[PDB]
């Protein structure tokens, strides 16, 4: 200990930390990174919900990021930055349970508002670890406290035999909440309020966000959420029992897994890791984009209840959220199943390709279902157009698994006593590799959140350094007070909370807070009022 | 003797009257008989051609109106008053109508054929409305109007039947064409340029000569104003037909086929008429007893599997509807609605509306047109639920109907030429709210405004002279365009494609795209698929 810098050893309740000083544009931070806030998940443990760390001795090393969760690694455009930045980069491993750490270098003299972040990627792949996700910019600029934890993802953390010991289910949301019962007790050793905690989180860590409002135990550990481009209702975040049952009954099979639940998911544990992520992707019940195998499930128990029943009887007086979406939510996905579609070229399709592709972004869609759609979104004015009809199957996709939720969500909660604020992300990054065609893609708002931009090396304009700085303004100023306005700052346009009465949102890009009302307020009409009475009857 | 006045048509001789156009004279030829009277054992059945007659035939005045009910929902009103039959009523009525110029035209001249709207329950060619005067005078047209036989004495159809074949009101109209065919000529008139025009029930009957073999070789062009064969009111099945008329027939005392129409020829004409609004299957509006039936003779088909596979080729049609088609329709039976007051509703008055306004609608139909028509901003505003009942009872009986005649005749080669129409008038004793109604561009399509003592606005005497100048350059042409004025912008053809239509108004033409085309495709492509 002798020689060390003293700004960076810390105690918590497992033990002694080092963490290590790191350079930001404008001055140093300190981060801890690798801690452990559970025992290994290893062997006997697969599948099963997570135990709190056991305490070590001596000086534990936190100065470098830790092994990501094993999941599928993706290689549809290898070397491509488009997809490699969400690709790990750390090894692959199931002892992977650690957390993210960063403060203010000095550590902050007084208790600090707590950011967590729970990172996306359809419940079967993320990382705390990722560049886009370096807490550095906020804990240096904005003086805030950032943790991000690993959590399960793909049959690791969500594959689930509802009603057993050995495979309960929602494991990699018990990782979440895990993290979240060590920022209460130990957020303070780093200068953190933990009496002041935001959850943020973006897709399927949106919906984690999302999950954790809607489920009793978790709620007594933050204050306010953040959710980005995801929901806890909606048709991928969730299963019931029933289907998480069929999906892991049929994994087994397909890894030579024989009947009932011990014997079942002892054969399971017993399977090289690589072996479950090599056949996940088949237990689907149809083709289709934006659907994952792995998912939370509905259980009775973490969930009580379906989170679309949940939203609706709930009594949200005590929360506030901000939520939103980017502008071209599905364009990305299309790549990856739709027949038509590539990065490489401008995805031109005929009316033939658009019903095709309509029957793969909404699978569970009978004819006459899918047929609507097709009406829906047809310009009828230019109805063989393939711009349009390229442009309309992003449509569909974005809407349907994202701007629609959210906007039921923000609806439900505005209606039963939530303070919500609402935006849609408008600007595309100037270092976009993504084509033109695509928009602004799912998850590039991030980004800018993180505030990457304030890094000179990485070649954003002036224009996206300053919208970056803005950004991290709102998001921390909602941190701290549950309202994204600086208090101070005349000025400035105010951003108004939404409301069922006035459905006002806010417009993010370089211009400044322009509000709209009305967040596709008729074509969400069509998917959460009018869709699911036509595949009821 | 004034012998501009006298005609000889291969019936005998006839005598019209002069008559004064605020431009000066016209002739004109009222109440000429173009058939057997259908009284007595005639009653129900197909109209046979008039005998000949001897002297010289008194066609000085408008002659009986063919039995029909008369609306008494607001007494002495004459937003209601002016539809009504201001002459006699009488199942004597196949008379028909001729203005020409005076003196007679030298060389032959195109002739239009009015066909009278009146919801195939009533109308008259003998209205104020339906005047021909200002046609004839000012752009020199020769006029036809005849009456036809409406209600159960038009339409009741026994579908099958020696005695009540079905469609003898549209075979009256069919006859007159013949007639027209026969003697216009005599007056002047162009055999070879014969263009129908005809609103509401009357563009359906247009549109059914259209669609009917025996009735092509008697016209060369078409207008359609405000209705369509095609739609949910035009025609019936052959079974629905027959269930009404066993009805009717029941409600009257009556009584196999042959002794149930005997029983209902013994009985009075108001009788008939006492209980013809009893027989539809459903609370409605918009929806009327005795239509046109589906008989696989004068229509050998439904008017939409005859319009899909329809050659058109050699066909001009002007089609086109007022801006508020269902405004006027609402006061009739929607509960909340009243020409006294501005008619603001609840949302639960909206769906007990749309259950009346669509009645083939099942619960899941009624949810999907009340979820398309709310303004989701504003779900709960009074105005516009108001309006969006309108927009229903118009878009799905008149708009989108007309929309899907214009695409399918225009993709199986005929020339087509759409309007909307939306100049409310100065004169108009509806309320505000119901805007453009139903019925109210023919005031200037005949030319009324021309009527110094009717006194509309300068702005709307001019109007009334475009639409007139569109109407007659069609006849003439098949074109409403005027092939001598160099103005743009050019009413140019709808086409499947464009979907280009015109709006007439005060204003110029002006080029629109897409006739309510995204509702339309709700109504006309998910709607039926989904019932
Ligand atoms: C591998 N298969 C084909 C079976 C499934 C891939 C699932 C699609 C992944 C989403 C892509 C969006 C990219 C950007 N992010 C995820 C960051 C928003």
């Amino acid at each position: 200990e002798g020689r060390e810098d003293p700004q960076l050893l810390v105690r918590v309740r497992g033990g002694q930390l080092r963490g290590i000083r790191l350079k930001a544009p404008g001055g140093p931070v300190s981060a801890f990174l690798g801690i452990p806030f559970a025992e290994p998940p290893v062997g006997s443990r697969r599948f099963m919900p997570p135990e709190p760390k056991r305490p070590w001795s001596g000086v534990l090393d936190a100065t470098t990021f830790q092994n990501v969760c094993y999941q599928y690694v993706d290689t549809l455009y290898p070397g491509f930055e488009g997809t490699e930045m969400w690709n790990p980069n750390r090894e692959l491993s199931e002892d992977c349970l650690y957390l993210n750490v960063w403060t203010p270098y000095p550590r902050p003299a007084s208790p600090t508002p707590v950011l967590i972040w729970i990172y996306g990627g359809g419940f079967y792949s993320g990382a705390a670890s990722l560049d886009v996700y370096d807490g550095r910019f906020l804990a240096q600029v904005e003086g805030a406290v950032l943790v991000s934890m690993n959590y399960r993802v793909g049959t690791f953390g969500f594959l689930a035999l509802p009603g057993s010991r050995e495979a309960p289910g929602n494991v990699g949301l018990l990782d979440q909440r895990l993290a979240l019962q060590w920022v209460q007790e130990n957020i303070a050793a780093f200068g953190g309020d933990p009496m002041s905690v935001t959850l943020f989180g973006e897709s399927a860590g949106a919906a984690s966000v999302g999950m954790h409002i809607l489920s009793l135990p978790s709620r007594s550990l933050f204050h306010r959420a953040v959710l980005q481009s995801g929901t806890p209702n909606g048709p991928w975040a969730t299963v019931s029992a029933g289907e998480a049952r069929r999906r892991a009954t049929l994994l087994a099979r397909l890894v030579g897994c024989p009947g009932n639940d011990t014997e079942l998911i002892a054969c399971l544990r017993t399977r090289p890791a690589q072996d479950l992520v090599d056949h996940e992707w088949h237990v689907l019940p149809q083709e289709s984009i934006f659907r994952f195998s792995f998912v939370p499930v509905v259980d009775g128990d973490f969930l009580s209840d379906t989170p679309e029943a949940l939203i609706n009887t709930g009594d949200f007086q005590d929360l506030q959220v901000l939520v939103g979406v980017v502008k071209d939510e599905g364009s990305a996905f299309l790549v990856y199943g739709v027949p038509g579609f590539s990065k490489d070229n401008e995805s031109l399709i005929s009316r033939a390709q658009f019903l095709a592709g309509v029957r793969i972004g909404v699978p569970q869609a009978s004819d006459l279902a899918a047929e609507a759609v097709v009406l829906h979104y047809t310009d009828w004015l230019h109805p063989e157009d393939p711009t349009h009809l390229r442009d309309a199957m992003s449509a569909v996709v974005g809407d349907h698994n994202v701007v629609c939720p959210v906007a039921q969500l923000a609806g439900r909660l505005a209606a039963q006593g939530a303070r919500v604020y609402a935006y849609i992300f408008e600007h595309r990054a100037s270092t976009l590799t993504w084509p033109l065609w695509m928009g602004v893609p799912h998850g590039y708002e991030i980004e800018f959140i993180f505030g990457l931009p304030l890094d000179p090396s990485l070649n954003y304009t002036t224009e996206e350094r300053i919208f970056a700085q803005r950004l991290m303004k709102y998001w921390t100023n909602f941190a701290r007070t549950g309202d994204p306005n600086d208090p101070r700052d005349s000025k400035s346009p105010q951003w108004p909370p939404y409301t069922t009465a006035a459905q006002q949102y806010v417009s993010l890009n370089l211009k400044p807070l322009e509000v709209r009302r009305g967040l596709r307020a008729q074509t969400c009409a069509f998917w959460n009022r009018f869709l699911p009475k036509l595949l009821s009857a």
